[PDB]
Formats: C-alpha cells, structure tokens, sequence
C-alpha cells in the first residue's frame, strides 16, 4: 500500500540514510510494492538464511548429513559466538551450527558453515547456480558487516533477497523437508525482537532473521502472515544513518506497523 511506501521514505529522510523495501508474495512471487528494491545493501546477519540453505542443499544432494558433527578451537572462535563458545570440547552437528546461525546469529557457528561449501565463495557459487547472479558474500564473520560506501562485496539488493529467499522457501530449490526445516529456523529466531517482532498482531506468523553492521546498517528478511500462515516476504535493509540503534530498530519496526496496517 501507497501509505507504507510514504512511511518508508519518512524512515529514509529521517534516518538520513537510504532504505531499502520490497513486499513479495509467497503464492505468486508477484511483487506488492518496493522502494529502492533493486540497489544494493549490506546483507549482515540475514546471509545466514541463504548460507543454510546451501547447506540444506548439500543435505538434498546427499553431499552433507544434518547430523554431522564438526569440531574446533578457540581460535576459530570470533566475536558474538554465544552458542559456539560453549562448545570447544563436544564440536556440533551441522543441525546445531545453522539453529545457531539462524535463531542466535552466532558468527562462528556461521563460519563453520561456510567453510564446509567452500568460503564466502562458496555461497556465492551456490547462489549463482540457483539463479541469483546478484547477491554476493566475498568475506568472513565479523568482516563482512563493514558497509564501505560503493563496496559491492557482502551485499545483496531486496528484489534479489526476496526472490531467493522465496525459492527457497517455497520454489523447487530444496526438499519439503528441508524447506520446512530452514522455515523452522526462521520461526525460531531469538534476536530479531525489536524489529517487526514487535508490532506483530498475536496470531500472526513470522519466520525472520534480522543484520546489523557498521555505519547504521540495519536489515530483516521475513515470511509473515495472519492466520498461522505465511502469505509474504518482507525485506528492509538500511546502510549509512548516524542514528542510534534504537531508532534504527524504531524506524524498521514503524515500516512493520504500516505494512501490517496496509496489509
């Protein structure tokens, strides 16, 4: 709706920063309304989404078992690994490295990850075979968070985001099973709290993962819907504001009010 797009702008003339929106539909991939949908942002924290999903794709393929198990040392451990800290002695099965990725946006555990498919080249190898030559992951946790004006690497636009994201929720691109498992994830996010998590009607189903990085960067990727079930896809990306965090997560959760008010 028109109305959500005025409050999206009023989030980028406030913010002083460029926000990013599109709205898909789950059904049809038809797209609801978009603002700056086809520029590019920081992907930040919502790149563990599509990481899992080349790993569920791994799974697929019969190249990866959930259940393996992988260990390492403290010296693979980066900053915000609340999960992988915890495990320097028993490792973790790959299972538990993406529900840590995913629900707690352990950096390590997502590096772990990477490493299995080959880097951040990797990813975007997987990426480009199921047909998005846009988004681009080219370094580690907690690197990748940087946002360098004009700096391609890292970064994915809402349209490209959006359209993978719904392949791989609901396209040929993965399994039921494994579809149902990378929505599980999402639905178990623990960390998106002040984002679209707070202005969701109870009722309502959301599956999310939510970024933040350097230089005001701030974004959330989402599958919400009224009635138990996911009807869309929802991303918001921002990069540039000197806001603080707070208004960062006021202005996104404000964009969530209109959209769920417009719906």
């Amino acid at each position: 709706h028109p109305e959500t797009l005025v409050k999206v702008k009023d989030a980028e003339d406030q913010l002083g920063a460029r926000v990013g929106y599109i709205e898909l539909d789950l059904n049809s991939g038809k797209i609801l309304e978009s603002f700056r949908s086809e520029e590019r942002f920081p992907m930040m924290s919502t790149f563990k989404v599509l990481l899992c999903g080349a790993i569920l794709s791994r799974i697929d393929a019969g190249q990866e078992q959930l259940g393996r198990r992988i260990h390492y040392s403290q010296n693979d451990l980066v900053e915000y690994s609340p999960v992988t800290e915890k495990h320097l002695t028993d490792g973790m099965t790959v299972r538990e490295l993406c529900s840590a990725a995913i629900t707690m946006s352990d950096n390590t555990a997502a590096n772990l990850l990477l490493t299995t498919i080959g880097g951040p080249k990797g990813l975007t190898a997987f990426l480009h075979n199921m047909g998005d030559h846009v988004t681009r992951l080219d370094r580690w946790e907690p690197e990748l968070n940087e946002a360098i004006p004009n700096d391609e690497r890292d970064t994915t636009t809402p349209v490209a985001m959006a359209t993978t994201l719904r392949k791989l929720l609901t396209g040929e691109l993965l399994t039921p099973a494994s579809r149902q498992q990378l929505m599980d994830w999402m639905e178990a996010d623990k960390v998106a709290g002040p984002l679209l998590r707070s202005v969701l009607p109870a009722g309502w189903f959301i599956a999310d993962k939510s970024g933040a990085g350097e230089r005001g960067s701030r974004g959330i990727v989402a599958a919400l819907g009224p009635d138990g079930k996911p009807s869309r896809i929802v991303v918001i990306y921002t990069t540039g504001s000197q806001a603080t965090m707070d208004e960062l997560n006021r202005q996104i959760a404000e964009i969530g009010a209109s959209l769920i008010k417009h719906w």
